[PDB]
Formats: structure tokens, C-alpha cells, sequence
């Protein structure tokens, strides 16, 4: 709705589906995991109110991705991994205009990858249950 | 303006159609790979074709009636006879898939797109389709 462009979701279809939307300031990302991706907290801004809102399960270890003053995310890729019997992001990192970030996780199985030439993410959106099931992103242009 | 891509390797020439009103039609010129593309599209009240890439290969082509676009593309980043090439490109409109095109296997590539649809193309191409990547272009 109102203009929004969403590519993805790259991983499966168990779990249960999220929607952030296209609204919110991302401030931050905090990625868990293992053996795969088992979740991940987005906490963003909005209205001057600071929000984090958690997807997929409890496991992993977390690495967070702390975006500075004109730091934004240009990038993601990661792998599709078969692991437990459910199609789960078994790898997943990013890129912003200041650097790389990850991969975290350490199942391989089928890659993505998201270059973005022109433009930013600005929310996510997938599906999770005990781990990552899928993510897929928002886009804007970089201005105007 | 927003641009996804490009995927595959650094030779050729760049090339960059911009964003078209409406495309029209499609045609992956492959064999072993993909040697390249012809985009027909409208422009400003004009209707254009444009070629990128290579000439060798087959043409396969897919038109687009009114109401049906491309939501979809992927393929496989391939090494051909020393360079990084698309070695598989195929597309998806909201009505089917198409493809692939190409029989050359390498990196997968998937670009699902759930709001939106491609509006133009972008890239790299010599004597095969080095490198693609597209326009995005939100939903009427
Ligand atoms: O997030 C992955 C997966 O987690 C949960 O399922 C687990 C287990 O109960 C299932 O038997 C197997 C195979 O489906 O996968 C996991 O190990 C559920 O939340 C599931 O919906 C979800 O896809
Ligand atoms: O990311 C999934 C999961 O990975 C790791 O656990 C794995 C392994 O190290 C454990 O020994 C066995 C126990 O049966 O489970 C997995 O295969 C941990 O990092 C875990 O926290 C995480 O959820
Ligand atoms: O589009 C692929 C490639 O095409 C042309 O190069 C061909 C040949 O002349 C080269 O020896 C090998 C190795 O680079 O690749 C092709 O077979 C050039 O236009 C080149 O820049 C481009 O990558
Ligand atoms: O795709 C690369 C190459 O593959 C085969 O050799 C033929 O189909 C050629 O016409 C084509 O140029």
C-alpha cells in the first residue's frame, strides 16, 4: 500500500508470517544464532518513541548491527538451509554504506543476495517459528 | 529511483535502459549461457526496442499483455570460458514463470518481488550477459 516496494521473502513458508511495514526509523538489528538464524529484534523509532520487536525462536548468540548518524542498509544476502526438516535462513548478513556485516549463522545451502545499486531498505517483513524462517525487505530511494 | 542488482561478474560495458513506462516484451537470447536481451517497451508516448549484451544464442521471448507484469527474476551467476556471465536467467509475470534460459550452472540468484514490479534493466554486457539488475517500480 501507498507506494511500498517489498522484495523477498527469501527462505520458507513454515512458521508464522510478520509484517513491520515501510513507517519506521530502523535504529538497530540484533541478529541470533547458531547453527542457522534462529531470530532476529528490530528496534526502530517512531514518533520519538524507541520500539523492538522480536521474530523467530529463543536460541543463537546475538550480533547487532547498531546503525550510526547517516549509516543505512544497502544490502542483504545469506543462505536458504535445510536444518530439522524446516527451509530456514541458515545464514544472513548485511551491508550498509559504511560497511559488512556478518554472515551470522553456519548452514550453508542455497545462496541469495540482495545488491541494492540505487535505494535502502527501510523494513522488514518474513516469517519465523522456533527459527528464521524467511526475511524480506522494504526498499526507498537513497534521497529525494 | 530504485535499483536491485546488478547480479554477476565485472566485464563488458555497463549498460542501463532507466525505467520504461510499460515493457512490452522480453526475449533471453541464450545457449550455454546467456548471451544477452531485448527489452521492447512504451517511453513518453514512444514504443522502443533496445539490446544489451550479445546476439549469439536463441531468442526466447515473453510478451506481456496489458495487465500482466514482471514480478519476478532469477537466475545463476555462471564462469564461462574465463569470465563471470549470467549462465541462467529466467522471469516471473503474475500470471506464470518463465524459464530458465541457459544451461550454464553457478551461484544462484532470487529476486522475488511481493510489492512491485520490474520497470527496466541495468547491467554489464560484452559478448554475453556479464551482469543484470533492474528497476523497481511500485504497484498502480
Ligand atoms: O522456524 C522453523 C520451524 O520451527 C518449528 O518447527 C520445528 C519442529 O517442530 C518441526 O518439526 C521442524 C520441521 O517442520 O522444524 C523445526 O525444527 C515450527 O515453528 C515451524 O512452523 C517452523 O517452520
Ligand atoms: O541456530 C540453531 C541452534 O544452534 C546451536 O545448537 C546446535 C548445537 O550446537 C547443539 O549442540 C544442538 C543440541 O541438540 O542443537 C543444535 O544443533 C546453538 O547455538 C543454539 O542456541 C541454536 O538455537
Ligand atoms: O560478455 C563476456 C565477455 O565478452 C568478451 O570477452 C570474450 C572473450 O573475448 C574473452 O577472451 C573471454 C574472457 O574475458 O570472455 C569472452 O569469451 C568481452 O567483451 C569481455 O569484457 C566480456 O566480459
Ligand atoms: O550461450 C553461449 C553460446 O552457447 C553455444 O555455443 C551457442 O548456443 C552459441 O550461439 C552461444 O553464443
Amino acid at each position: 500500500m501507498n507506494g511500498a516496494i517489498k522484495v523477498g521473502a527469501w527462505g520458507g513458508n513454515g512458521g508464522s508470517a510478520f509484517d513491520m511495514g515501510p513507517a519506521y526509523r530502523i535504529i538497530s538489528v540484533k541478529i541470533f544464532s547458531g547453527d542457522v538464524v534462529d531470530g532476529v529484534d528490530v528496534t526502530f523509532t517512531y514518533y520519538g518513541k524507541t520500539e523492538t520487536r522480536h521474530y523467530g525462536g529463543s536460541g543463537g548468540t546475538p550480533h547487532e548491527i547498531v546503525l550510526q548518524e547517516g549509516e543505512y542498509l544497502v544490502g542483504m544476502a545469506g543462505e536458504v538451509a535445510n536444518y530439522t526438516g524446516a527451509v530456514v535462513l541458515g545464514k544472513l548478513g548485511f551491508s550498509t554504506n559504511k560497511k559488512a556485516y556478518g554472515p551470522f549463522g553456519n548452514t550453508g545451502g542455497t545462496p541469495f543476495s540482495l545488491p541494492i545499486a540505487a535505494g535502502k531498505i527501510s523494513g522488514f517483513f518474513g516469517r519465523g517459528g522456533k527459527f528464521l524462517d524467511a526475511i524480506g525487505v522494504y526498499l526507498e530511494p537513497l534521497e529525494h
